[PDB]
C-alpha cells in the first residue's frame, strides 16, 4: 500500500491586508460602509465596523510540512493570538502523526482546548489547522479535496453575490444578490424606511425573479426583524440573514415563525461545531445554516455539521470561504448554490475572494464555476510570495 | 493530479452457505438454536429461525471493475432478488462514472429506488454496491479503507463476542459476551425464569465485571421487555438489545424510560438511512444505535448516520460486518468497542466472521485487532476461489 | 456630587507560575495527578493535564489607571493571546470613559468581539478587564467590592475544599471536600471500581455527615456518569460535577433526571454569559450552576447570571476565584457556601488560592472567612512585586 | 475605607393630592375621563375610576435617617395602610443596619411579609422603603443613583407620552403617544367602533411614523382584545398594553399569538417580583414588560427583573415612575426609550410627573432628558415643604 508520510513540523504565520480576513480592509470599501451591527446603537461606531475593531486580528496562515517534502497550508481569520495557539498548543498533536490521522488530530485539538474554546477564536484556529491538514492530504494523494470528500455531485457551482450592488451582480451572471443592511433598530422608523427603499431600488433594477437577500450581521432585535421581514415581502426578499445575535436561539425560532410564508431565515456564520448547529436545527431557528469552513471547525467538523443538516433535510450554504468552501460544497447534495463575496471595493467587478493571498484561486465566470477548474491537488492554491509573512512564535 | 479511472462494469453474484448472510447455516448451530423471534408465538416456528425462512436469501456479491483493471467487491445479505436489482436497475448509475463519484452514485441509487425501497432488501442492495465502491476506491488509492475515512482514532479494536457461550468468550480475551434470548412472551413466566437462569449461570461463571448482554431479536413486547430488564438487574446486565420490532419507536422510548438505571437499551440492526436513525435518536429510543453497514445504506450513509450520533453524543456500535465494520469503526470516536459474531457452531473457538467467503479475513487475536493488521488496500480481502459464484442476471 | 475620574490607560501583562491560572503548576501537584479529562481516552495524555496543554496560557494581568491616580487590576487565565486582545482591541472602549461606565463598557466589549467570541478565551479576557474595572471603582469609592454589589447577606463565608484530601480538609474546618475523579470511561469497570474505592475510603475517614463531592472535569459520557452516580449513592455523594462536556446540554438534562434522588448534578465553570446559563437552567441541566467570575464574563455579567438563577430559585456556587469570588458571593442569597481550591501540592495545608500573585490575599481561617476581613477598597489585594510582569503589547 | 453609617430611624408619612399616586386626582382630568377598566361592565362605575376607589390609598412617603445625618426618601402609592406596614413591621429590619446592606434588608422585608404579601400593597410598601434606601445610599456616596447601578449606557433618555392627546405630544417632541382606551367589551361593537375612530383621528393628525399605542388597563377579554388589535392594524398601532387582567397569563400568551404580525403586546405594571415576571417571560405573554419601580419590588428587585429580561432578550420599559425610573432606565441596554405620563389635566403641557411632591424633579425637554440633568446625589429630589405630611404611626 501507499507509504503514508508523517507530519514533520507545523508553522503559523500572520498576514495583513485583505485575504482570509474579509474585514481587514482599507478605506472606501462597501464592506465597511455603514453596515448595521450590534454596535450601531452607538453613533461613534455606526459608520465603520473597523472603528469597533472588526479588523483587529488579520489572517492566520498555517503550514504543515510532511516527511515526504509535501507542504499543506490554509488561511483563515485569527492573526497573532491564533498563531500563539497553533505554535504553543496545537502543534504537539500533529507533529509525528501520520498525515491520514485527520479524525484523531481534530479530536485532540478540540478536547485539549475545550477549557478555553468551544466557540470563537479557538475554533477558528482549529479550523485553520484542519484545512491545512486536508490540503496536505490532498497533496500527498495528488487529488483535489472534493475527491477526498466523496466526489462532486454537480458539474459546476452556481453563485449568488454578496455586496452593495446586486444590480451589477445580475449583469455579471450571478443568480442572486445579497445586500448588507445599513440601518439598525436604533435608527428607528426612518432607518427602516431607508432599508426598504434600498431593497425597492434594487428590485426595480433587477426584475421580479432575480434573488435578493438582506444580510443583517447580528444587528436586529426580534420585533424590528419581524417588521423588516414583513416590509420586505412586497419586494420578494428571498431570505433575511443573521437577523439576531448567535446566542439568541429562542429569538431565531420565534422570528422564523413570525416570518412571511415562503421567506427564509438564515444564520450560522458565527456558530461553531456539530453541537452549535444541532441547537439551531432542533430548535427550528433557520431554514439555511451558513457555517464558515474556516470558523466552524474546519472540513472535518463541517462534514459532521453537513450530515446533521442532511438528516434534518436542511439546506447548507457555507459563508463564502474561497476554495475551502468550493471544494466542500461541490460534494454536497444539500448545497445547491454557493456564496461569492464581492471583495472589489465598489462591488463592480469579480476578483478572487481571498485576494491577494492565494495564487491559482478560481473565480466565478458569468456566475458559475466548472468543477474541472478544481482539478489541482489539495485546495489547488499556493501562497502568494508577495505577501510578507511574519512568524511571531516558534516551539 | 492522479488519473482517476471510470467504472467499466458492475456484476452481481449469489453465494450460499455461511458468509455475509449470518443465518445461512446448516444444522447444529447455536445461531439457530431456539432463538426467540417474533415468530416464536407459533410453536411450529419456535425451534428454528430457518423454519420461517431467515435463510431464504443468501449472499449477494457485488463486483465493480474499473478502467484501470482494479476490481472492488463486497458481500452482504440479499441473494438473487438483490442481484436482479443490481444488474437491472443500479448498474446504470455506476457504469461510466469516475470511481470517486461516491456521493453522487449513492444519491442516484437511493432516489431512483425510493418507489420500492426506503428500508429492507433494497437498502441491503444499495449497501452492497456502496461497499464494493469503497473497496474499489481503496484499491485505486492503494490504501486501506480506514485511511479514506479520516484515519483510525485508536491503535486497536476491542471486541465483545456474540454467541451462546459468553463464558468461553471471556477465556478468549473478549471484553464481553452478548447471548441470544431463547424464550419470548408466549412462553410465559416459565420462559422468563429460564431466560434469567441462563443469565445467572453465565454471570456466575464469568464473575461480576465481565460484560454480559442479551440480544432479543425483535421478539418481545413492552411489558415483557420491562420485566426481563428488571429481573436481569440482579445480574448486572449491561444492555438489552432489539427488545422490540424496529417499527415500534414509541415502545423503545418507553422501554428506555422504564429500564433499570444504568442499564442500556440498544437497537438498530434492522433500521436504515439517516432518517431512520434520526427517528431513533430524537425520540430517545436507545442508548446505542447498532446499524449494520451492509444493511443500513453502506459506508457512505453510515458516515452520515454516525455524524448524527456524534451530534447526539450517542454510542454507535455497528452490528458486526467483518472487515466492512472493522475499517469503519476504527475511525470513529463514538465507537469505542466492536461486535464480533462467533460463527463457530458451538461458539467455542474463534473463526472468521464471514467464513468461508473472504480469504485474508482477519480474526480477533485474544479479543483484539491491531490496526497495523489492516494495512492492505480497500477492505483487504479477496473472494475465496473455492466459493462457486452464480451470475443469475446480466445487463 | 463626587467627581468621577476617567480612565487614562489600560495595560495587559502576562505572569507565569501558579496564580490565577490554577493549572499553571510544576511537578508533583495533586491538581495534575492523573485527573480524568476528555483526553484520558489517549493513554499518552492520561497521567498529566499539562501534557495536553492545560497550562499553555498562563495568567493575564489587567491594570486600569484612572485620571485621579487610582489603579485597579485583576488576574485571570489568558496570557499573551488575551493580552493581545486587551491592548489591540478592548482598550479603545475604556480609555476616556468615566470609571462608572461599567454597563456601557461591558456591552461594547462583548458586542465588538462577538464575531470571534461568545465563549472561551475572548470572554476570559473581557472578564479580566471587567474585574479590573470593579477593583478600580472600589478604590475610587474607597469601599470593598461587596459594598458596591448590594452588601453582604451573611456575616462570614463558609467553604468546602477542593483537592485530593477531603479527609484533611475536614480537619481544617471546611464544610465539605470535593475530590477529583481519576478514572474515565476508557478505563472501564476497573476504573469505575477504583473511583468508588477512593470515595469509600474518604467516606470512612470523614464519617457519614461531612460533604463529599466528585469533580469529573468534563470527562464522562452519559451512561458512565449515570453508573458512577448510582454507585456513589452508597457513600452519600452530595453532587457530581461537570460529568459531561459543556456543549452537551441535552446530556446534562438526562443525567439530572437519572441521578439518584437527592444527589445533585452541577456544572458551569466552562459556560459563559447570561445566555449560556439560561440554556442550562431552562433545560434543567443542573441543580447548581458554577460560573467562574473570571471566565463567565466578569462581575457585571455574573450579576445578570445570578439574577437569572434567582428567578429559577437555583443555587449558584461560583468556581473558586479567590477574592474575585469572595466579594461577590458574600452578597448573594443564592450562594450559601463557597468553593476554596487547595493549591498546596499535597492539599495538606491552607495556602492562598491565587498564590503567589496576590499580596494581602485572605485565606480561610478554619474553613470560614469573616466579612469583617474584607474591609479594604476594591478586591483588597495588591500585585506581588516579586512576580515579574511582562508587557507583550502596547497601543 | 469609607466609614459607612448605620440607619438610625425609618419614618412613614402619608401625602394626598397628585404625586406618586397618579390617580389621586380631582375633577376634570383626562386620567379619570371614562377610562376602560374591569369595572366598566357596571354603568355606575364606568365614567370615573375614582368612583370605584382607584384613589383610596394616596401617597406613601418613606424617610430613612442615617447616623451621619443623611436622610433618604421616596414616594410611592400606599398611604396609611402602607405606613402601618412600614412603621410596625419593616422598620425592625432597617434600624441599626449599615446603609449598604441593601440585598439583606430587601430579603428580610420580603421573607417576613410573605405570609400576607407576594404581590399588591405589601410589595408597593417594600418598593417604597427600597427606593428610600437607594436614595440614602446615593446621598452617602454623593453620587446619583444611575452611577450606583452600573452607569448610564446612553447620553439622554427619549420619551413617549401617555395621555389623551398624542397629537399635542408630537408637537412637544415626544417620540410617540400612548392613548387610554375609553370603551370596553360591555360597550359592544359600538364601543369598538368608537375606540378605532379615536385611533384613526389621532393617526390622521400625527402622520404614519409617529408611534401610537393603546393602554387598556386590564379591561378586555381575549376575543375583544384580539379584534381590537386586528382593527388597529389599519392605523399602525405599535402596541396594545395591559389588554387583560394580570393573573391571566394564559390569555396573554394566546393574545400575543393571535396579534397582528409586528404589533407588540405589553403588560406588567400590575405584576411584581422576579417570579411574576419569570412567568410572563417564560409563557411568552408579552413583547415588553412594564414594571413600576415603586410597585414591583423597588430598584433592588427591578435589577433582578431586568437581568431576567436580558436573558430573554426582552425589552423593559418601566411604567413611568419619575426620577425613580429615569435613574434606572438610563443604565439599561434593554430600555431604549421611556414612558412619561402627562399629568396635566388636558395633557397639553409638560409638568413634573410626580408634581407637586418632588422639588428638583426634571422633565423632558422637547421629548428628551440629558443624563447630565441627573447629576445630584441619590434620586436628586427633595420633598416639597408645601405638602402637608401626616405620620399616622410611630414605633
Ligand atoms: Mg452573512
Ligand atoms: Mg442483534
Ligand atoms: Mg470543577
Ligand atoms: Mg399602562
Amino acid at each position: 500500500s501507499l507509504s503514508i508520510p508523517t507530519i514533520k513540523q507545523v508553522r503559523a504565520f500572520v498576514l495583513r491586508g485583505g485575504g482570509a480576513d474579509y474585514h481587514d480592509q482599507g478605506d472606501g470599501h462597501w464592506i465597511d460602509d455603514h453596515i448595521s451591527t450590534p454596535m450601531g446603537k452607538y453613533p461613534e461606531y455606526r459608520q465603520s465596523r473597523r472603528s469597533f475593531g472588526i479588523n483587529v486580528l488579520g489572517t492566520l496562515v498555517v503550514e504543515i510540512e510532511a516527511s515526504d517534502g509535501n507542504v499543506g497550508f490554509a488561511v483563515t481569520t485569527g492573526g497573532e493570538p491564533a498563531a500563539y495557539i497553533v505554535e504553543k498548543h496545537l502543534a504537539r498533536f500533529l507533529e509525528g502523526a501520520r498525515v491520514t490521522d485527520i479524525e484523531r488530530i481534530w479530536d485532540q485539538m478540540y478536547n485539549s482546548t475545550l477549557y478555553y474554546g468551544r466557540k470563537g477564536l479557538v475554533i477558528n484556529t482549529i479550523s485553520g489547522v484542519d484545512l491545512a491538514l486536508w490540503d496536505l492530504l490532498g497533496k500527498v494523494r495528488r487529488e483535489p479535496v472534493h475527491q477526498l470528500l466523496g466526489g462532486a455531485v454537480r458539474d459546476e457551482l452556481q453563485f449568488y453575490a454578496t455586496g452593495a450592488r446586486p444590480d451589477l451582480a445580475q449583469k455579471m451572471g450571478f443568480i442572486g444578490g445579497k445586500m448588507p443592511l445599513h440601518h439598525g433598530p436604533s435608527e428607528g422608523e426612518e432607518g427602516l424606511k431607508k432599508n426598504l427603499e434600498e431593497l425597492a431600488t434594487m428590485r426595480e433594477r433587477v426584475g421580479p425573479d432575480f434573488w435578493l437577500m438582506f444580510d443583517c450581521w447580528m444587528s436586529l432585535d426580534l420585533n424590528y426583524a419581524t417588521r423588516l421581514a414583513r416590509g420586505a415581502r412586497e419586494y420578494g426578499l428571498k431570505w433575511i440573514e443573521e437577523a439576531l445575535p448567535p446566542d439568541d436561539y429562542w429569538g431565531y425560532a420565534e422570528l422564523r415563525r413570525n416570518a412571511p410564508t415562503g421567506m427564509m431565515v438564515t444564520t450560522g456564520e458565527h456558530e461553531a461545531t456539530r453541537w452549535g448547529f444541532r441547537m439551531l436545527l432542533e430548535m427550528g431557528c433557520c431554514d439555511i445554516i451558513q457555517p464558515d469552513v474556516g470558523w466552524c471547525g474546519g472540513v472535518t467538523e463541517l462534514l459532521k455539521i453537513s450530515a446533521l443538516a442532511d438528516a434534518h433535510n436542511a439546506l447548507v450554504v457555507p459563508h463564502g470561504s474561497s476554495v475551502y468552501s468550493y471544494h466542500f460544497v461541490a460534494t454536497r447534495q444539500n448545497s445547491p448554490f454557493a456564496e461569492f463575496l464581492m471583495m472589489a471595493p465598489k462591488a463592480d467587478q469579480v476578483v478572487p475572494m481571498f485576494h491577494p493571498q492565494l495564487l491559482g484561486e478560481p473565480v466565478p465566470e458569468n456566475g458559475r464555476m466548472r468543477l474541472s477548474r478544481l482539478d489541482q491537488p489539495g485546495f489547488g492554491v499556493t501562497l502568494n510570495p508577495e505577501c510578507q509573512l511574519h512568524r511571531p512564535y516558534t516551539h
